[PDB]
């Protein structure tokens, strides 16, 4: 209560499932600081919490505390004044070739950072990519994140959370799985979505058409026609149905396109 004493809650930035995003500014100083609440008595807040704790790196939404108010818990983050990623796609165009490169770039940067630390953040999408005053790409929103290494002895996971479009078709097929692969899935959703401004599918399942379009390698068909050859090339090896055969993140950063000079 005394923060909010010194504090303006000015607006809500957004709204995720336990509770809203808050933007809170320093009346004295004027600082600006991201208050998400979430609300226990309703993502994962104690492991959200713990997980944000381990995390340090350019390419991830900063931490800087929490506190607990009866059932309503309030995460301090830093405030992210570009906004998310989601909205510099504009619906069925996406953006420039150039800015969906330097966006992957980050993207991976964050995402190696995360799995070097065994930590996957589960519900990689636009909507969870924020962009500091620099345009600088930080992921965020680590309530469905969690553990899949610990010190250098993998497990496999087997939960079916994450948002549906962008979930990889291991999750409809296996009862377990690796963790690396299905974000590496996800961010190729991202990316096509960057440079085309349509998801391709509702999920990625036998029964659904658009995906059974994609296997069969009908790329003259949308998405897919408004994508240059070079990251299409790349969606290639990323959007690969068995995840033992998906290209990898040291494989990414071998890609043509990943490395090609643009603008
Ligand atoms: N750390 C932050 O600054 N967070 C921000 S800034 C912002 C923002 C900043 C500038 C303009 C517009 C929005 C939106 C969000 C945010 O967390 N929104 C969630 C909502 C649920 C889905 N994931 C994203």
């Amino acid at each position: 209560v005394p923060f909010v004493e010194d504090w303006d809650l000015v607006q809500t930035l957004g709204e995720g499932a336990y509770g809203e995003v808050q933007l809170a500014v320093n009346r004295v100083t004027e600082e600006a600081v991201a208050v998400k609440i979430v609300d226990m008595k309703r993502e994962n807040i104690k492991k959200e919490i713990c997980i944000n704790k381990m995390l340090n790196h350019e390419n991830v939404v900063k931490f800087y505390g929490h506190r607990r108010e009866g059932n309503i818990q309030y995460l301090f983050l830093e405030y992210c004044s570009g906004g998310e990623l989601f909205d510099r796609i504009e619906p069925d165009i996406g953006m420039p070739e150039p800015d969906a490169q330097r966006f992957f770039h980050q993207l991976m940067a964050g995402v190696v950072y995360l799995h070097g630390i065994g930590i996957t953040h589960r519900d990689i999408k636009p909507e969870n990519l924020l962009l500091d005053e620099r345009d600088n790409l930080k992921i965020s929103d680590f309530g469905l994140a969690t553990v899949f290494r610990y010190n250098n002895r993998e497990r496999l996971l087997n939960k079916m959370c994450g948002t549906l479009p962008y979930v990889a078709p291991e999750l409809l097929k296996r009862r377990e799985f690796h963790a690396e692969p299905v974000d590496v899935w996800s961010c190729g959703i991202v990316l096509t979505a960057m440079l085309a401004g349509e998801l391709p599918w509702d999920q990625p399942s036998d029964s659904c058409q658009e995906y059974s379009d994609w296997k069969e390698k009908k790329t003259y068909l949308n998405p897919w026609k408004k994508i240059d050859s070079a990251p299409l090339a790349l969606l290639h090896k990323i959007l690969v149905e068995n995840p033992s055969a998906r290209i990898t993140i040291p494989d990414i950063k071998k890609d043509r396109w990943y490395n090609k000079p643009l603008k």
